[PDB]
């Protein structure tokens, strides 16, 4: 874990346009918080949200200029690409990853609220399981919502959870969550006009794996 | 096609040589691409992911891990406590299962195995090959997930059309190429877990 407050996104401008660049930079630091769950079934998860960021990151690099921002990706390569676009390139890669970053988002936000079921306190199933209905469940067939309740077993308890985030500061539960907090807030804002371009361009997509 | 790319026959010594066993095996992960699902990516991943690990250790110093034994015989020498669970041999000892999981299902197919309310299922012979070669490496929450994929399984039509691919073969005809294949594949794999036997090589711990 890179440290979240050190890896904070930018804040959005008066024309609500995200840099590419900056904006992967800052994302390539999240998928190890898969390894703070301390469980092999979701290293295929940290793997997937990879493939992502690295497919936007290559298409990137091929002219940073002309993908300066995000609007920029899905509005070139629906000239480059036509009648296939939207399913296609870093417009799609950008699809599934915006799912998964809100997942992360909903469940930080979930455990920082002091959200939980009363009845088990020490667990994070009800966090992640609502982090997955609003981000991911209403693009996964019967299987894949099978094999995601099979996986919540074998989440963390939050206490574990929270320190494996906290790994390399000798830093307490209540002073992580702040540092989380503070994170959230320009994730959340950014995440959700991802969203809203997704929206406002038709690049979004309902089909189900 | 599994069919052209057979593996060697053994040596009376019984040493496997791994330059030529790690050609043969890596057309062997678009098996799981026949199964016509994202839900078997994860799974041609990890296959995938110990050929690698071999190829690397391997291409360090081919000379020192010319066979299969040789990298067992040096990595134990190498790291004491932590070896079995280490290296190659922790990439093979996974990857051996994988190859026997294969073995055992296609070989159920050749055999004719099947269940006859579901004949165009190929359900019953991926559990039993799921069954004899990696269940029992796997926690109960592991296997919850297999069954849960279990049902992404192709039709034993469609999956027998997608081995054949571009020839103009039979679903019999394409059998009989499985079975060739399954010979000195059967016999490899056998060698390999006896191995791993007579090296205190083998690890039973569960994911
Ligand atoms: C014997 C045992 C063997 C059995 C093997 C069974 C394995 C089955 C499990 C597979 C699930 C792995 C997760 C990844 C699934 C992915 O298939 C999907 C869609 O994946 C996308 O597909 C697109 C094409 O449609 C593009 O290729 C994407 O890529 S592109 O770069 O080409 O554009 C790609 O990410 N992703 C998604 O569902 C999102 C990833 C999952 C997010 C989950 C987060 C929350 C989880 C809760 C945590 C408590
Ligand atoms: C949206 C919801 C989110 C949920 C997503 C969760 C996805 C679930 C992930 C589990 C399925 C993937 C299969 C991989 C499981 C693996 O955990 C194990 C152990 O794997 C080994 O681990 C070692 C360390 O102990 C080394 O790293 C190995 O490697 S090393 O190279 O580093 O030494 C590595 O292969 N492999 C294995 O269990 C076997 C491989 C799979 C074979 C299965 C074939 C049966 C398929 C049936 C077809 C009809």
């Amino acid at each position: 874990m890179a440290l979240l407050a050190e890896h904070l996104l930018k804040p959005l401008p008066a024309d609500k346009q995200i840099e590419t660049g900056p904006f992967l930079e800052a994302v390539s630091h999240l998928p190890p918080f898969f390894d703070c769950l301390g469980s092999p079934v979701f290293t295929p998860i940290k793997a997937d949200i990879s493939g992502n960021i690295t497919k936007i990151k290559a298409v990137y690099d091929t002219n940073p200029a002309k993908f300066r921002t995000l609007q920029n990706i899905l509005e070139v390569e629906k000239e480059m690409y036509g009648a296939e676009w939207p399913k296609v390139g870093a417009t799609l890669a950008l699809m599934w990853l915006k799912r998964g970053l809100r997942f992360i988002q909903v469940f930080l936000q979930s455990i920082c609220d002091g959200e939980r079921d009363e009845n088990h306190p020490n667990l994070i199933r009800v966090n992640a399981t609502k982090a997955y209905e609003m981000a991911l469940k209403k693009y996964h067939g019967w299987i894949v919502q099978k094999i995601f309740q099979a996986a919540l077993y074998a989440a963390p308890y939050k206490s574990d959870f929270l320190k494996a985030l906290s790994k390399g500061q000798n830093v307490t539960e209540e002073e992580c969550l702040e540092k989380i907090r503070l994170f959230l807030v320009n994730y959340t804002a950014t995440i959700d006009v991802i969203y809203e371009m997704y929206t406002q361009m038709n690049a979004e997509l309902n089909y189900k794996v």
